[PDB]
């Protein structure tokens, strides 16, 4: 069930999943529409879901990833798809090998240097590669 704000923006959780706590490298994730497009991990929140409950199961669903919850890193409005994501850093410590949206849509899964994920995010996800602006 999508879960809206008050101003009727799609609310959403994401998280940055670093390789470790130096915080040096990123898990972006294959577009489902455009495979050759990557993007940070995240989705809808559910009716009463708590965002950072939300964030953790999202990047398990679309990652194939658990770790070790961090800090909120903001709030995050796309203006042009009415979204509001919020953003939580997330330290990786299982990379699970058959996942929900590899099983399901052959989604991917590569690590980034903070530089290049800002880079391959910029033109289709500004807002995304502003996650990273700290
Ligand atoms: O959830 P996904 O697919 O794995 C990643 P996304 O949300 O960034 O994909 C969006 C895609 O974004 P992208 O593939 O760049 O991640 C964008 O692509 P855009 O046309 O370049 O804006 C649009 O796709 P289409 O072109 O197929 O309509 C969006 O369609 P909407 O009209 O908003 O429904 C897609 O939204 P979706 O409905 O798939 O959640």
């Amino acid at each position: 069930t999508r879960t809206y704000d008050g101003d009727g923006y799609k609310k959403r959780a994401a998280c940055l999943c670093f390789r470790s706590e130096s915080e040096e490298e990123v898990l972006l994730v294959s577009s489902s529409r455009h495979p050759d497009r990557w993007i940070v991990p995240g989705g809808g929140m559910e009716p009463e879901e708590e965002p950072s409950v939300a964030a953790v199961r999202e990047v398990c669903e679309e990652a194939g990833v658990k770790g070790t919850l961090g800090r909120l890193v903001g709030i995050f409005e796309n203006q042009e798809r009415k979204h509001r994501t919020y953003v939580y850093v997330l330290i990786v410590t299982e990379v699970l090998e058959d996942w929900e949206d590899s099983v399901n849509i052959g989604r991917k899964r590569e690590w980034f240097k903070i530089e290049d994920a800002i880079k391959v995010l910029q033109y289709h996800k500004p807002v995304q590669a502003s996650y990273f602006e700290t």
